[PDB]
């Protein structure tokens, strides 16, 4: 069978810690009153829940409520849990309450309202040194989360919210992430297609919080070279492909025999041979003034097939590329 793997770092927190930390299943949920809550307006509406804008009439303050849809409740505890576990930590987004409509006992969440700067105008606007900043605040949050345990699972750009005026970044969404236990092995349906590790497309099960750095390093792609998403796959066996057309193929053979993985047969007649291109390859007149040595020696160290050879989040946070904003 497959070779397993452990997480380099923050391996045993959780087995050092009591059961109440961790088991999500056994958490007492107390349901709080949706009438101290004013709906405003609908900001969102994701396949799992519904988020609408809101006043907190006890105050006169903005929240946002994430209303959730019908889903399995172990998961909606898990969330629960997860976001409690993680209150208070840079950059995460703040869980305020947890509500229920009176009527249809709804279950929904209640969040610390960000104001986040148009997605489709920032990507216009920002410059070599704001791509510096935020990169830097989401491994805050990463580093912070990954060292209680947690690993998101799901990172990307619409999980981030930015108030590029007030120069603020919230890591949202987490629905889909885990509490990281050493040779436990994972569902590997999670994540969004663009952003899935290569760990998840070869369905090796026994990943950890390294996940969460690939995910870093596709969003840093994308932006250092305005190209988004910057692996476009059709399905999960293309992406896939699509970073093997990136990566090489020789690698890909190195890291499935490094861990004694069985790639599925629907990649027989679609993984072809390729070789690996030079991330310069990928500057251009529009994106040249975003990109440096820097940016590249620091995208080549996440964008690994290898999980336990990316770069953690606090060795990320050392790289040469952070040097203008630390
Ligand atoms: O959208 P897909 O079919 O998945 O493929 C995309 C798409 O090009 P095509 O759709 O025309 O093949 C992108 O274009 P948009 O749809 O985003 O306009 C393009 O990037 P650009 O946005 O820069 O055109 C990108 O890469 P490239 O243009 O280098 O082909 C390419 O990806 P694939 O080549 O992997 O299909
Ligand atoms: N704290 C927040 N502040 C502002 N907008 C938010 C906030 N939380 C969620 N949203 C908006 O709602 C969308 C969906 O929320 P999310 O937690 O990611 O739910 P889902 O898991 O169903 O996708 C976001 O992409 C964003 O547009
Ligand atoms: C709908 C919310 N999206 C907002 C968003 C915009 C830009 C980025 C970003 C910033 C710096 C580097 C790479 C990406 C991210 Cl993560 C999220």
């Amino acid at each position: 069978g497959p070779v397993p793997s452990r997480a380099r770092v923050y391996t045993d927190v959780n087995t050092h810690r009591p059961s109440e930390y961790w088991d999500y299943e056994s958490h007492v949920v107390e349901w709080g009153n949706q009438d101290d809550y004013q709906l405003v307006r609908k900001l969102g509406r994701g396949k799992y829940s519904e988020v609408f804008e809101a006043i907190n009439i006890t105050n006169n303050e903005k929240v946002v409520v994430k209303i959730l849809k019908p889903v399995k409740k172990k998961k909606i505890k898990r969330e629960i849990k997860i976001l409690e576990n993680l209150r208070g930590g840079p950059n995460i987004i703040t869980l305020a309450d947890i509500v229920k409509d009176p009527v249809s006992r709804t279950p929904a969440l209640v969040f610390e309202h960000v104001n986040n700067t148009d997605f489709k105008q920032l990507y216009q606007t920002l410059t070599d040194y704001d791509i510096r900043f935020y990169m830097y605040e989401i491994l805050k949050a990463l580093d912070y989360c990954h060292s209680m345990g947690i690993m998101h699972r799901d990172v990307k750009p619409h999980n981030v919210m930015i108030d590029h005026e007030h120069r603020k970044l919230r890591l949202i969404d987490w629905g889909l992430a885990e509490f990281y236990h050493p040779g436990q092995e994972y569902n590997v349906r999670v994540a969004s297609r663009y952003f899935k590790g290569p760990e998840l497309l070869v369905d090796y099960q026994m990943y950890d919080y390294s996940l969460d750095m690939w995910s870093l390093g596709c969003m840093l792609a994308s932006m250092i070279f305005r190209k988004e998403p910057f692996f476009h796959g059709h399905d999960n066996y293309d992406q896939l492909v699509r970073i093997a057309k990136v990566l090489g193929t020789e690698d890909l053979y190195d890291y499935i025999d490094k861990y004694n993985i069985e790639l599925d047969p629907r990649f027989n007649d679609i993984l072809g041979r390729h070789s690996r291109k030079r991330w310069e390859r990928f500057v251009h007149s529009e994106n040249q003034h975003l990109v440096s040595p820097e940016a590249l020696d620091f995208l080549d160290k996440l964008l690994r097939y290898d999980h336990q050879s990316r770069l953690t989040a606090r060795e990320a946070m050392e790289h040469p590329y952070f040097y203008t904003v630390v």
